[PDB]
């Protein structure tokens, strides 16, 4: 098991990295410097997750250390939905580097397909709940993207929650210059993507693994809803190898050669979510896992279902 994965730009990826999604400003600093000292060279932000100022904090902090070098570490942003305008693409990314205190990006990826109205809000809202969308499409913003990698301030350019057909666009657009390095998209027991990813994999592109743990701490949770923590026949397959449910949730995901993000704000759990280099899932283990999938999604944009460019409709 390689601890990281070539990439179609030339760069290799950690295939562990810490996810910081509604990682509190006040405790994601503490955070990403126990990831680095742990072992984690990979961190995944996002504009949208009001935070990179304080992730930016701790990677300087650990480069003034001399733990690390910058070459060391891969760090991925995303480009929140109210900046797909082509002209306000450059503006985002640097806002990002900024907050980040980096001179560049590993990967920076569109974080939704749907493109919504420019301003403060994050999610433009009209009367019925949906989001206003902007007249944008996908197409040209990944222009903008392309040329982000051209200035140098991207290594490498991606994509979130793409369906097949959307990733097929880019794909096939007239003088494309990049293709995308990486689909960062949903993927646990409970959802395990195996049409994405195959289609994916086929074209050389990366796939990360998000909300590997099932997401217990997002914030729309309903008691009906299933747990991938709390499943009795997880559990047992963690009690077989004298692992956690979490290392198991982890490790599932780089057996299929998959990127997985898990996040915590724990420092203990960001020690124990790293030791998953140290035992295999067996291909009974796998099958096993595969077979639990129920088409069950913590992420379904669910007010964006009236979106031209909505992921979901589509099978993958
Ligand atoms: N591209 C996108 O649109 C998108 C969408 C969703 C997520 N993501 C990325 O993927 C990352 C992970 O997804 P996620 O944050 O939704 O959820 P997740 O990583 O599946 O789960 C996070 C929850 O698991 C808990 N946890 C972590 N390790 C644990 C352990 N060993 N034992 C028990 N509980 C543990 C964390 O608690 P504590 O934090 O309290 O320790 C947190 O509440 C995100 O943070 C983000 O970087 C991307």
């Amino acid at each position: 098991m390689a601890s990281r994965i070539l990439l179609n730009n030339g760069a290799k990826m950690p295939i562990l990295g810490l996810g910081t999604w509604k990682s509190p400003p006040g405790q994601v600093t503490e955070a990403v410097k126990v990831a680095i000292d742990v072992g984690y060279r990979h961190i995944d932000c996002a504009h949208v997750y009001q935070n990179e100022n304080e992730v930016g904090v701790a990677i300087q902090e650990k480069l003034r250390e001399q733990v690390v070098k910058r070459e060391e570490l891969f760090i991925v942003s995303k480009l929140w939905c109210t900046y797909h305008e082509k002209g306000l693409v450059k503006g985002a990314c640097q806002k990002t580097l900024s907050d980040l205190k980096l001179d560049y990006l590993d990967l920076y990826l569109i974080h939704w397909p749907t493109g919504f109205k420019p301003g403060k809000e994050f999610f433009p809202l009209d009367e019925s709940g949906n989001v206003v969308p902007s007249d944008t499409n996908i197409l040209d913003t990944w222009a903008a993207m392309e040329e982000l990698v051209d200035e140098g301030l991207v290594k490498a350019i991606g994509i979130s929650n793409f369906n097949h057909l959307q990733v097929e666009m880019i794909l096939n657009k007239p003088g494309l210059k990049y293709k995308p390095a990486v689909n960062q998209i949903e993927c646990h027991p409970y959802l395990t993507q195996e049409k994405l990813i195959q289609y994916c994999q086929s074209k050389g592109i990366v796939v990360t693994a998000y909300s590997p743990l099932g997401s217990p701490d997002r914030p729309w949770a309903k008691p009906e809803d299933p747990s991938l923590l709390e499943d009795p026949r997880i559990k047992a397959i963690a009690a077989k190898h004298n692992k956690t449910t979490a290392q198991v949730l982890i490790r599932f995901p780089m057996q299929r050669n998959l990127v997985v993000i898990p996040k915590s704000v724990t420092p203990e759990r960001i020690a124990e979510n790293f030791k998953v280099f140290d035992f295999e899932l067996s291909s009974q283990d796998m099958t096993t896992l595969l077979s639990y999938n129920r088409n069950w999604r913590v992420c379904a944009l669910l007010s964006c279902t009236s979106h031209k460019d909505y992921p979901f409709h589509e099978e993958f």
